[PDB]
């Protein structure tokens, strides 16, 4: 048993929730994640996500998940997903998570763009994340990863909560200390100068990737750095370039972003500052009153 420490407390896979596997019934395919296929599921009834690992794998791949199942079940916050359980005592090993409903928030940016949303709906998205963030960094939790494809929302209409709900770098880092992967792997065009460069990282790193998260976001869920390659955001950041505005994107918004991106650790605010900012954005009219290009 590989032990798993956080906010000072050991847990190991003893530790656990074991669902009965005859509890446990699979509904429809979703796609992949990092391992294999991740599924909406049904416990005991409980609606789930349900993450597999392939029966043909390293025990490297093994140990992997069980971190993965380990470091989700020992947060405790609204706004990151809720693990289940797990069922590892029965082929192919299964990790139950809350099922978010309404999907990855990049593809529901992309598919509930205005045509022939608003700006709250977005800021509400962004504080949502920004207060997952704030309780990883509080615990001294380096996420690593925070971008649009790795947060989820509990459903597509009104009311939607968003969460983050991966943490396959975070993952990496705890076992190994470097990253499975290699350069063109590494998600570049979220990482801070002093990551890519040193591989240095802090919560200082996490702001920066919110900032970048906060650009997908009021963009209605495009690529960072339109038209750029890694090597030549890389290029760009470090010699200081940094994005344009989103469409329409309100300035006290993009004010957050710039912030954000400062190119010091230390210039840079932490998740209660950027908080206090979005809690301020979603009070002026102004900016709530912007119109999302259609
Ligand atoms: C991407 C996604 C997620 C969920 N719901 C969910 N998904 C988790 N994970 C996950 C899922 C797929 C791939 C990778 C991961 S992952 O875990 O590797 C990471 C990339 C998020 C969930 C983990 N916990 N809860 C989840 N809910 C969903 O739920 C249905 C019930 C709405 C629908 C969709 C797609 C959206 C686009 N179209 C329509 C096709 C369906």
């Amino acid at each position: 048993n590989p032990n798993y420490c956080f906010a000072g407390k050991t847990s190991s896979i003893s530790d656990l929730k074991e669902v009965p596997r005859k509890n446990i019934t699979l509904i429809r395919g979703l796609g992949h994640g990092a391992f294999g296929e991740v599924y909406e599921g049904q416990v005991s009834p409980l609606q789930v996500a349900v993450k597999t690992l392939p029966e043909v794998c390293s025990e490297q791949d093994e140990l992997d998940f069980l971190m993965e199942a380990l470091i989700i079940s020992k947060f405790n916050h609204q706004n990151i997903v809720r693990c289940i359980g797990v069922s590892l005592q029965s082929l192919p090993r299964f990790i139950l998570l809350e099922l978010m409903a309404g999907g990855d928030l990049k593809s529901f940016l992309r598919e509930t763009r205005p045509r022939p949303l608003a700006m709250l709906d977005l800021l509400h998205v962004a504080r949502d994340i920004a207060c997952g963030c704030q309780y990883l960094e509080e615990n001294h939790f380096i996420h690593r990863d925070i971008a649009a494809r790795n947060c989820l929302l509990t459903c597509p209409g009104p009311g939607r909560v968003a969460k983050i709900g991966d943490f396959g770098m975070a993952r990496d880092i705890y076992r190994a200390g470097y990253y499975k992967g290699g350069c063109a792997m590494l998600p570049v065009k979220w990482m801070p100068p002093e990551a890519f460069m040193e591989g240095i990282f802090t919560s200082k790193t996490d702001t920066w990737s919110f900032g970048v998260l906060l650009w997908e976001i009021f963009s209605l869920g495009y690529m960072p750095y339109p038209s750029k390659s890694n090597q030549e955001v890389l290029e760009f950041v470090t010699s200081g370039g940094r994005m344009d505005p989103p469409k329409n994107c309100p300035g006290p918004v993009y004010r957050i972003m710039t912030q954000c991106w400062q190119h010091q650790p230390e210039d840079r605010p932490n998740f209660a500052i950027i908080l206090e900012r979005i809690e301020y954005c979603t009070q002026d009219p102004d900016v709530i009153n912007t119109a999302l290009p259609i």
